[PDB]
């Protein structure tokens, strides 16, 4: 449905100049602000340049201002990024992005809901999050060994338990295999319903609405800070424990759209620039 793919990445010499092109499905360009990001090997992901829905602004990152310059072909619905006189630190993957919606409602429910808390996620969230979450001890699922020495690395459902301790509650903050695992033990459902119609590749489970009892609820209209209405909703086990679930759930119980919420970004496949 909504996809960007990136092109004209190259091996290229010191000094030289390479232009990259993000083509659009799903959605006009000119009707959005689009972004360029990139990553260079084994570094975290930096913005380097973005257009503003109208095309007038067009913002920079230092180290590449006077040097790389976006614009957009609103008829091949596709985006550039010229680059000229191309440095050595310049090279990386780099990705596409458009901003399509803001809900800083719901992360600020995820916050006030998991402070103070152990967080149990699954490693493809830890790489869509890409950052520890403060405040919090975090526990990430993976069969595989960890690449981050400041939160806990664990094999199984049983060591994610056992890794949070005596706490009276824990919170399974995602993704999609994990809340399948999760969702048979689980005694509350932290819930955030959003007003969009978006496809994806991650989904909620099913969960079986004569299971579950709410305990509370309150419904918000979009304006112009969120952009999508929201419903908070919490959720008890009707029969059940210290494990809960936090989830935000788009329609059809969409979580996810690779490593992203698609109510609020899409994200391209990556183009790979290496000067040298
Ligand atoms: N809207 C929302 O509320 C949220 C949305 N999301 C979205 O969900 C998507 C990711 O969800 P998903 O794709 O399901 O991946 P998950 O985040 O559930 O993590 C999946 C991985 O976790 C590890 N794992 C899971 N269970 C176990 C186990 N029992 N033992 C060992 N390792 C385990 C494996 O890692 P390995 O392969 O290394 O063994 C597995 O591949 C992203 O798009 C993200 O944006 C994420 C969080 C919340
Ligand atoms: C704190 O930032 C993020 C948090 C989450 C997890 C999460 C986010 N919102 C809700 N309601 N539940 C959750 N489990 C997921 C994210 O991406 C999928 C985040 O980055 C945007």
């Amino acid at each position: 449905q909504v996809q960007l793919v990136e092109s004209g990445g190259a091996l290229v010499q010191p000094g030289g100049s390479l232009r990259l092109s993000c083509a659009a499905s799903g959605f006009p360009v000119n009707r959005y602000s689009m972004r360029w990001y990139r990553q260079a090997p084994g570094k975290e992901r930096e913005w380097v340049a973005g257009m503003s829905s109208a095309g007038d602004r067009s913002s920079y990152e230092d180290s590449v201002k006077g040097r790389f310059t976006i614009s957009r072909d609103d008829a091949r619905n596709t985006v550039y990024l010229q680059m000229n006189s191309l440095k050595p630190e310049d090279t990386a993957v780099y990705y596409c992005n458009v901003n399509v919606g803001f809900l800083p409602a719901d992360l600020a429910w995820f916050k006030r809901n998991t402070l103070n808390k152990p967080v149990i996620m699954g490693r493809h969230t830890w790489e869509s999050i890409g950052r520890p979450l403060p405040g919090r001890k975090n526990i990430i699922l993976s069969s595989q060994p960890g690449t981050d020495d400041r939160v806990t690395w664990v094999k199984s459902v049983d060591e994610a338990i056992a890794a949070c301790g005596d706490v009276p509650e824990i919170m399974v903050i995602g993704g999609g295999r994990v809340y399948e695992q999760f969702l048979p033990k689980a005694q509350k459902l932290y819930l955030t319903h959003i007003d969009a119609e978006v496809e994806g590749d991650t989904h909620f489970p099913d969960y079986e609405p004569d299971d579950w009892e709410s305990v509370f609820s309150e419904f918000h209209d979009a304006d112009a800070q969120n952009s999508h209405s929201y419903c908070f909703e919490i959720l008890e086990r009707r029969g059940g424990g210290m494990i809960s679930l936090i989830a935000a759930l788009a329609v059809d119980r969409v979580i996810g759209m690779e490593n992203a919420m698609p109510w609020n970004e899409y994200w391209g496949q990556g183009t790979q620039v290496t000067v040298s």
